[PDB]
């Protein structure tokens, strides 16, 4: 509401709204539908089949503010429009169409053909987050209205199964609003009113917004199984590819503290092929789904490795020790984040 719209869109909106407009009196014809002044769905008979002035102007004036929520909403969302030149405005092709297909009175609805624009893949995103909002207005409104979700579509209980997010629409209807919404774009495009979409920018949570501000959780083996002396193995098998480390803890690592931020944890962070204890070094490779890692300590000669799905993994140099010494102390065990 606060956009203010530009003056070439103000004195070019009443003619893409009654162009629009008769853009679906056209697909309602084409679908089989015949001009009644009931508004019946069965006997196919609606007011709204006629060209603009001749429905009623209450409908004509509530598509109107469409067209220009439609435009506004391009302006808010960013989409800057300017025009190629004002004759191709002045001068506009119009199709040839059967009679049948023709509307009841002589203004030639149809504009200048489908085919002559062409839609950018950016212009195409910005149709998508276009119907994305309409969507969500026709959603609100009904919300206001007392309409809630149901699995169910119910007219007494005002239930409704359509109000869900547009992610998980149901394909049909989504698909018809963004052919329509589509049509208007190619419409207002071929009016010479060229719309760039701004720039597409790339947003990542980062797995940041957690159940919970528990960011990781860490499942290490009893204390009582600490080894001090001896060679041992145990494997670590991964369902998803993600922020994962295994490896060896010491009887003190903390469940609240990363493994591998400080000395009591010897962890292989696959995610970033990174190797953690007390500050972090680049070893190995990223694993993908399924990957197995084995784990293989040494508390004879004080020595870490790693494999994944069978090969040893290597650092920066070509040294098999995931750590090449560190004290025996009171023991290591099974750990991974
Ligand atoms: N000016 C118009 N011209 C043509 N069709 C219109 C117009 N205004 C509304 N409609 C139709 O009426 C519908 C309005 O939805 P409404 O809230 O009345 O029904 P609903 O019970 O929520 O529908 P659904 O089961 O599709 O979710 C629009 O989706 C559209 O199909």
């Amino acid at each position: 509401s606060q956009i203010v719209l530009p003056p070439h869109l103000e004195r070019i909106r009443e003619k893409l709204a009654e162009n629009i407009h008769e853009l679906w009196v056209m697909n309602k014809i084409e679908l089989g539908w015949q001009y009644g002044p009931v508004r019946d769905d069965n006997k196919r008979q609606h007011p709204c089949l006629v060209e603009f002035s001749k429905l009623p102007e209450q409908e004509r004036n509530y598509n109107l503010q469409m067209s220009l929520e439609t435009l506004k909403t391009l302006l808010a969302l960013g989409c800057h429009v300017g025009i190629s030149d004002e004759h191709a405005e002045d001068k506009v092709k119009k199709m040839k169409l059967p009679k049948n297909y023709q509307l009841t009175s002589g203004y030639k609805p149809a504009p200048m053909d489908l085919s002559f624009i062409k839609l950018t893949p950016s212009q195409e995103a910005m149709v998508d987050k276009l119907a994305e909002n309409a969507h969500n207005v026709w959603a609100r409104d009904r919300i206001r209205q007392g309409w809630t979700y149901g699995i169910q579509q119910d007219v007494k209980n005002r239930r409704n199964p359509r109000l869900v997010p547009y992610t998980l629409l149901d394909d049909r209807t989504k698909k018809s609003n963004k052919d329509s919404l589509r049509e208007a774009v190619r419409t207002l495009l071929g009016y010479g009113y060229n719309l760039e979409a701004p720039d597409q920018d790339h947003a990542a949570r980062a797995e940041v917004c957690s159940g919970t501000g528990e960011r990781f959780r860490i499942f290490r083996a009893e204390k009582t199984y600490a080894v001090k002396a001896g060679r041992w193995y145990f494997e670590f098998e991964t369902v998803t590819a993600g922020d994962m480390r295994v490896g060896w803890s010491r009887p003190g690592c903390q469940p609240d503290q990363e493994l591998g931020s400080d000395e009591r944890a010897f962890a292989f962070d696959g995610f970033k092929a990174q190797r953690w204890h007390q500050g972090n070094e680049h070893y190995g490779r990223s694993w993908q789904a399924g990957d197995v890692v084995g784990c293989m300590v040494d508390m004879n000669e004080h020595t870490m490795m790693f494999t994944l799905n069978g090969e040893i993994l290597l650092d920066d140099s070509g040294s098999e020790l995931a750590f090449k010494d560190f004290d025996v102390g009171d023991g290591f065990i099974p750990v991974c984040s």
